[PDB]
C-alpha cells in the first residue's frame, strides 16, 4: 500500500490515538535507531524521553509502530531539557505537516507477552542448536528474538529446516522457516538490544497451517477476554 496524510487534523488526531495507545516510536540518528514512546502531544509539538543525545538542528527521521501500519515522517528537534540524577533527557519536536502510512500485511501479527513462554528451536547445518524467543506470530510466520544469532545461516531466503515451534500450552509444531530479514533493535539502567529475525512459515503438512490458525485464534480470544 501507500498513502500520504497532510490534514493538520488527521495528524494530531493520529498523534493522540498513539499517545493514548502507548505505541512504540522509533527514532533514527547516529547510526542505529532507538525505540520508545510519546509522553506529550500538543497543537505544535510532541515529546519523547531518552537518555541518549540527538543532532540538534536537523530534521531527524521518525517511524510509528501503529496498528494501522507503518507511519513515517520527519521532524526537527525544537527543545531539549536536562534533569534527574538518573539522566533522562526531554526532547520536544515539531509536528510534521507530512506523514506517510504503509500497510502491506494481509494478516494481523499477534504480539506475545509475559504469559507466553513461546520459543522456536532447532539445529543449524553445522550441528549447533538455536533457541529463539517468539516476539509476534501470524498465520504466515513469526518474528523471532535472540541476543546471539549465528548471522551466517540467517541469509535472506535462507531456511531453517525442521524447526520446532514450542508454543507452550498449545504444544509443539514442526515447521520450516524462511528468513526474510535480520535486524537489530534497541529499546531503553536497561538500555537494550537484540536481533529480530523476520520469518515466513513453510508448512510441512497442511493440518499445520490450520492448527496454527486455530491457535492464533485462541490467543486473540484470551487477549480480548482476560483484560
Ligand atoms: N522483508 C520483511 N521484513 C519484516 C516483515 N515484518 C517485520 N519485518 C522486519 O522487522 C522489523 C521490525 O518490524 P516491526 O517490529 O513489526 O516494526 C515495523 C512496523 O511497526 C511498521 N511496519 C512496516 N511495514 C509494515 C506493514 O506492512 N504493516 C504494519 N502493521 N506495520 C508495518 O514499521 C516498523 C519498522 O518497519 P521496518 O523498518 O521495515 O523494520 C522491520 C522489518 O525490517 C515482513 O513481513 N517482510
Ligand atoms: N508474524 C510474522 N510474519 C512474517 C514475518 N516476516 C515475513 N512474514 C510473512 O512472510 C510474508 C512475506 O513476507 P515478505 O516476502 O518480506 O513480503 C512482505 C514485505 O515485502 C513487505 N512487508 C511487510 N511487513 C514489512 C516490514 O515490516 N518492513 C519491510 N521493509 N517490509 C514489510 O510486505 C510483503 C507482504 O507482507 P505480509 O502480507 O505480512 O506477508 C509476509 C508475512 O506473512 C515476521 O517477522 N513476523
Amino acid at each position: 500500500e501507500g498513502t500520504i496524510k497532510t490534514s493538520k487534523y488527521e495528524i494530531i488526531a493520529i498523534f493522540r490515538e498513539e499517545l493514548r495507545k502507548r505505541t512504540e516510536i522509533e527514532i533514527f540518528f547516529n547510526n542505529t535507531s532507538i525505540i520508545t514512546q510519546l509522553t506529550r502531544v500538543d497543537f505544535a509539538e510532541f515529546h519523547i524521553q531518552t537518555h541518549r543525545k540527538i543532532p540538534s538542528g536537523h530534521k531527524i527521521r521518525f517511524l510509528l509502530h501503529s496498528d494501522s501500519g507503518k507511519i513515517e515522517f520527519n521532524a526537527a528537534l525544537t527543545k531539549h531539557d536536562n534533569s534527574g540524577v538518573d539522566k533522562g533527557i526531554r526532547y520536544a519536536f515539531s509536528l510534521p505537516e507530512c506523514l506517510q502510512v504503509v500497510q502491506r500485511r494481509r494478516d494481523p501479527r499477534f504480539r506475545l507477552r509475559a504469559e507466553h513462554d513461546f520459543y522456536c528451536r532447532g539445529r543449524h547445518k553445522n550441528g549447533e542448536n538455536y533457541l529463539f524467543d517468539i516476539k509476534d506470530i501470524s498465520d504466515g510466520g513469526c518474528a523471532l528474538m535472540t541476543k546471539t544469532p549465528n548471522l551466517k545461516f540467517l541469509s535472506h531466503d535462507a531456511l531453517l529446516k525442521n524447526a520446532v515451534l514450542m508454543l507452550a500450552e498449545y504444544g509443539e509444531i514442526t515447521i520450516d522457516l524462511v528468513v526474510k530479514n535480520v535486524i537489530v533493535i534497541t529499546l531503553d539502567e536497561e538500555s537494550e538490544s537484540y536481533y529480530q529475525i523476520s520469518c515466513q512459515f513453510k508448512f510441512r503438512h497442511l493440518d499445520d497451517q490450520r492448527r496454527i490458525e486455530k491457535i492464533l485464534l485462541d490467543l486473540i480470544l484470551e487477549a480480548k477476554r482476560k483484560k
